[PDB]
């Protein structure tokens, strides 16, 4: 089997990017973030918190006839920018763009903080990390993409996501019209439960490339790149203007600038992301500030080759026996 379904930014700076799913009998569609930096699916629902719902979608287990309540499991997660959520646990029939999973877990919240329900064109995540991250208890559950692989026809899915613009998720093949030249494939350590790499350097505009190992995974649910302080600072220092500013979190530069190229190395190939992609607009409504796309992981704890450099890539998620990444240009 296969599936093939569009993927879209849910605003005008490309912030997350939204999937349409089919849950339950009749379906229920809900529009998720495919987040292969994590592995809990879970849900807005008709048990969330009322106050804690604003324009979300909502999953009613109650009115799907295949759902069926996974006795005493519940899930708890947090994410980078201290966002959480936490509930408790349905398996139900979920399908991505033609592709069925019968008997998925379905977590379902009770509660959400305050930036998820801010974001009312998030009607939840998809996680697409390995499982052994699942934060399900007391009975870890296995992802969608681990619970799909055996009926594949190939064990992979693959993101293609756009700039200011819809692209696409692949289950179970490698649409080779989507890309250019070659995919380049690269080792893969899942002992932290990513889609951990290691990147071969780094260029910035038309400077010469640096050969240097970063290590790094490659997350769809993190918004911008984060990478060294040495690396950002090599970038940013290009910039006139540009500085790091506590008051505002991370690298800001004058939105009157024009921003460089940013090159990251896979193996002997190369992947160039457009200056566009690294500018992130106005620091508040008005401001002639800019917010920068590319900012250290110090303090991070790793280095997450996210949305901002996946988007420039045709990207492979190889789940066979022994996981690798590919990149190709688009």
């Amino acid at each position: 089997s296969t599936g093939s379904a569009t993927t879209t930014p849910i605003d005008s700076l490309d912030d997350a990017y939204i999937t349409p799913v089919q849950i339950g009998t009749p379906a229920q569609t809900l529009n998720l973030d495919f987040d292969t930096g994590s592995s809990d699916l879970w849900v807005f629902s008709s048990e969330t918190t009322a106050s804690e719902v604003d324009g979300q979608t909502i999953y009613t287990p109650s009115k799907s006839t295949t759902a069926k309540l996974l006795s005493g499991a519940t899930w708890s997660i947090s994410y980078g920018d201290g966002s959480s959520s936490s509930g408790d646990v349905y398996t139900d029939t979920v399908s991505v763009g033609g592709l069925t999973v019968t008997g998925q877990a379905v977590e379902s919240a009770k509660k959400v903080s305050s930036s998820f329900t801010e974001d009312s064109t998030i009607d939840g995540l998809l996680g697409l990390a390995f499982s052994t991250l699942n934060t399900v208890s007391p009975t870890q559950q296995k992802t969608f993409f681990d619970n799909a692989k055996a009926s594949l026809d190939s064990p992979v899915f693959t993101a293609d996501l756009g700039y200011h613009a819809p692209g696409t998720y692949n289950f179970g093949f490698i649409d080779t019209t989507a890309y250019t030249g070659s995919i380049t494939y690269t080792a893969v350590s899942t002992k932290q439960g990513f889609w951990e790499w290691t990147s071969t350097g780094y260029a910035v505009g038309s400077g010469t490339f640096k050969s240097t190992s970063i290590d790094g995974i490659a997350d769809t649910g993190t918004t911008l790149l984060y990478l060294p302080a040495t690396v950002v600072s090599a970038y940013w220092a290009q910039v006139s203007g540009a500085k790091s500013s506590s008051s505002v979190g991370g690298y800001v530069f004058p939105c009157s600038a024009t921003l460089p190229s940013f090159t990251f190395g896979v193996g002997s190939a190369r992947i160039v992301i457009p200056g566009d992609y690294i500018d992130f607009g106005p620091i508040s409504t008005g401001s002639s500030s800019c917010f920068g796309g590319i900012q250290s992981s110090a303090g991070i704890g790793i280095n997450i080759f996210g949305d901002v450099a996946l988007k420039a890539a045709f990207v492979v998620f190889n789940g066979a026996t022994t996981p690798t990444l590919g990149f190709a240009s688009k």
